[PDB]
């Protein structure tokens, strides 16, 4: 009739899941689990409410729908986009979350990591191949949960002050999961006192917006940020920016038939269906970018009391441990989507005025001073013109600015206020990924190590790349389990050591052992975050 | 003598035979060129000398014009060699013509010095200068003159007629016109002068290539360690009146008229003892008193007249030491002492970067700060040294020069450019300080030969391809000896340039090109 492990009580109703298969052996899964009331209809652009208790066992078998978001279309069938796209039908109706356990469940408490998507707050899904929990869960023993987040418009308009668009409700969607793991996880043989968030960009900024929110940091105990920060530029928005881009995307599906009482116009917007406001959400924004941002996260007083920057300044970080880190080129995926003499299917080898045209997409809006200071900076003065260099130069703009630098900034304030910080820098190169040499390790690969999707037998990795993964997802594990990714108790393995402000130590992640280094482009991250905010002010 | 005796326009000279290791060289030191500018005349133009009867005595060096004298470290011979070697007096117009022995009798090629000492100070009397070795080794004919500086040369009331301003620039000018008419009666050509100078010489040099009432009085020009768009080699006219009026204030002067009038009573002492306090801040520099853009002599600046200009048909020779920062930081900058290793804090070096570059934004100091920074070791004292000594020669030497190259090169002109790598075994400053500013000179001059002195044997040999490339170029506008590794010209793109030291001559690229984009390209827009 039926099986224990893959039934469960959690405090809303009964669940079943199911077992799985992997290469080291069974893990169980519950995929599906609603922990909000669907934000459909008059819920839309509102925070959401906690799921009602049901009656009956809720199946909790497979991944529920994607958030509504854009789907990208730049290289159609091509793996290298497709794998970040919806493997779901599009739904309001997504705020559901997955939990993976080991199969029996553990019978002591195990801690618990809680994945973040990212996908630049416009897009995303716990659903993805590459966020399969069941490698990690079977090879370490943990609990993983992944939840699904609203993203673009539905999470993130905001009319500031307003009750009926308050903005955030897509961190208050990642808050209301961690929330049900601090109530449900010990039904899964989960450890609520020892919780690791971690995330990939948009994800990495989250985890750090969490941080940063009192009512969120009481859910968790550590944390890890992968290729990005909440003080990115990208990452958030001004209360008046927010509405002016609220507004015009209300102007452009006809709403208010400009401005006005913000609950007509709020009203208005949610008789449109989702898929309208999704395509014009591109319109939005003031400059032509490579970062088709509209809705992100807003400084409003309330999720966050001030800037990220401001924040992380001011912040006691005693008893926090951390660890983040990069990919080696952390730009080059980026200058696909927009940078002229850019593409996937050539060398770019772009020309001296293609690289300053991409100054400005790569790095919009700041004044012209600011941009020659970039020009200035960036270019090497004996090889002004050589195509190959401008190329490298511009994804290292791109890359410093949006991910490195903020990723510094926040590892140096973090560790000189308290922190215990890992930082890391992942330098392979896959043997089954699709884009042209030239981008080398791009933004989001080191992920797909981390989940341990090169021991899913399907796929065609190496060996020595099997074991990689092994060695990350023991690191990340060791961290979760400890703060510290360093073996307990195994001396004549290379040591990880903790980045200060001072020595600026970090290793770099591939398949030689562990190399300790320092500064995580120190020169370029100075210009980004020591003199170019003074330029800012005078 | 005959070969001692000249009759040049204004009457008859008597010169002296001087002695080197390669044979006699015949000398003319102390000719007057120019009305000595006193009383009445001071602060004008200089007026050319009057006719005199019977013969001037020409065997040794004539006055030093008035300037401030180094006092930190007295007896110190890496200060003593640039101070006055002869009494101060504003008598003080004279030049000098070194010719071989006996005089040429056929037109020999002439180079013309112009001295560096900030516009504040220098003497063509100084040992380093001596004539005499360029002269035997090479067969030309050497010039040098005294011209007028600090107030006394620079002091300007723009608009008047009494203080126009930049008359030290014209003494230089009227002694090019004398070379003009007077130095066929020594055997010289005065179709073929070549310009050289280091420092303020350099701008100055630079300054005469960019006034058209001096491009006819030469043909070819040599700047060493300076250029006419330096930071301190100009004032605008507002800031010139305002120092002026400053000193007139500080010795007890109430017009532009009456003004002159009551610092024309002063003794020139009084002037030099309070020039150094009218400066708007503290500085490593004591360059009060500059040249001034008023239209005339400049009929703009410096930057603005070089990126205007055709230079097709002038050949440049450039260049800088190794090390053009280290001598000024021992003037004020906090920590900085020629007795020790002179090891900086952050503090300290963060304090260096306001004084060697003084009057900038707070903005433009933190970009100078970022910059030159090692972020990787941003407290190391040793490495602290050397960038404020980087700073300090970018921003006052190398790149204005490197600017001056480009654009001379991008219009037109053929330049050749280098940099001096050989720290002189006899050098007296301490080791921390490489190759200082001023110090390519002795070599130049060949002063290395003096038996006297203490030089190796390889030092020697390399005065001599110094004196050799320096002639060369002199006579035909390319150093090079015939084909030993050759010396390309400079361009705006490729950017070579040789280094001179013991070894043969290396190519190389850029001149601090990052840093000069620093300073060239960006700091301007800042300003803005
Ligand atoms: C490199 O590619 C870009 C992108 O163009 C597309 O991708 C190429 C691989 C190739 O398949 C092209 O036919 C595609 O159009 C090129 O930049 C484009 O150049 C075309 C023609 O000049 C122009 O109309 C587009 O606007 C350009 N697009 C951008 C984003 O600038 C680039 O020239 C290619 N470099 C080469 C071929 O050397
Ligand atoms: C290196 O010397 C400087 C200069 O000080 C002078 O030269 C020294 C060799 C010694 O003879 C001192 O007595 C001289 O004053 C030092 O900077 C000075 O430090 C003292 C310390 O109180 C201070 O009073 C002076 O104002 C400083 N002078 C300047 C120009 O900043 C420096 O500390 C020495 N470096 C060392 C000792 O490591
Ligand atoms: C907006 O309109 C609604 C519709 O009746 C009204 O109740 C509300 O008071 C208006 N908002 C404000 C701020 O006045």
């Amino acid at each position: 009739r039926e099986d224990a492990e893959l039934l469960v009580t959690v405090r809303g109703g009964r669940l079943r899941g199911i077992r799985l298969k992997t290469p080291g052996g069974p893990v169980s899964a519950f995929l599906g689990i609603p922990f909000a009331e669907p934000p459909m209809g008059p819920r839309r652009f509102l925070p959401p409410e906690p799921k009602q208790p049901w009656s009956g066992v809720v199946d909790a078998t497979t991944f529920q729908s994607v958030c509504y978001q854009y789907v990208d279309t730049l290289y159609p069938g091509f793996e290298g986009t497709e794998m970040w796209n919806p493997n779901r039908e599009l739904s309001e109706d997504c705020l559901y979350l997955n939990v993976w356990t080991p199969y029996p469940r553990p019978t002591s408490p195990t801690p618990v990591l809680v994945w973040i998507y990212g996908g630049g707050f416009y897009s995303g899904a716990s659903s993805l191949d590459v966020y399969d929990g069941r490698f990690l869960v079977q090879a370490e023993r943990t609990v993983l949960v992944s939840m699904n987040y609203r993203v673009g418009a539905f999470g993130f308009l905001a009319l500031p002050g307003s009750r009926e668009a308050p903005g955030n409700v897509g961190l208050l969607d990642q808050r209301l999961a961690l929330q049900w793991v601090q109530e449900n996880v010990a039904a899964f043989g989960g450890d609520p006192t020892s919780v690791t968030l971690f995330g990939e960009s948009a994800g990495a900024a989250s985890v750090g917006m969490h941080l940063l929110s009192p009512p969120s940091r009481g859910l968790f105990h550590r944390a890890v940020l992968q290729s990005g920060a909440p003080n990115g530029p990208w990452a958030t928005v001004g209360m008046g920016e927010a509405r002016r881009r609220a507004t015009q995307l209300a102007h452009l599906v006809g709403c208010p038939p400009t401005g006005g009482n913000d609950t007509e116009l709020v009203a208005c917007l949610r008789t449109r269906p989702a898929q309208v406001l999704v395509n014009h959400e591109w319109h939005v924004l003031p400059q032509e970018s490579v970062f088709r941002f509209s809705f992100v996260p807003v400084v409003d007083g309330d999720f966050l009391s001030d800037t990220p920057e401001a924040l992380i300044n001011a912040g006691d970080f005693h008893g926090l441990q951390v660890l983040v880190g990069v990919v080696k080129d952390e730009g080059s995926y980026f200058l696909v989507y927009g940078a002229p003499g850019f593409s996937k299917d050539n060398e770019s080898l772009i020309s001296r005025a293609e690289f300053l045209a991409g100054v400005r997409v790569g790095v919009p809006q700041v004044s012209d001073l600011a941009a020659e200071a970039v020009v200035l900076h960036y270019t090497d003065w004996l090889h002004p013109e050589d195509p190959a260099r401008l190329r490298e130069a511009l994804s290292d703009v791109v890359g410093d600015h949006n991910v490195v630098c903020p990723v510094a900034q926040l590892a140096g304030r973090l560790a000189a206020q308290g922190a215990r910080v890992y930082a890391y820098v992942f330098e392979h190169r896959a043997s089954t990924l699709s884009w042209p040499l030239w981008m080398g390790v791009p933004h989001g690969y080191e992920i797909e190590f981390i989940f341990g999707i090169p021991l899913d037998p399907s796929r065609n990795y190496t060996a020595e790349e099997k074991i990689f993964a092994q060695r990350l997802m023991r690191y990340w594990a060791n961290f979760a389990r400890t703060g510290d990714p360093n073996e307990p108790r195994d001396p004549k393995a290379p040591q990880w050591p903790p980045y200060t402000a001072g020595a600026q130590q970090y290793v770099s992640l591939d398949l030689r052992p562990l190399e300790v280094r320092r500064g995580l482009r120190a020169q370029a991250c100075a210009f980004w975050n020591r003199f170019l905010p003074k330029l800012l002010s005078a």
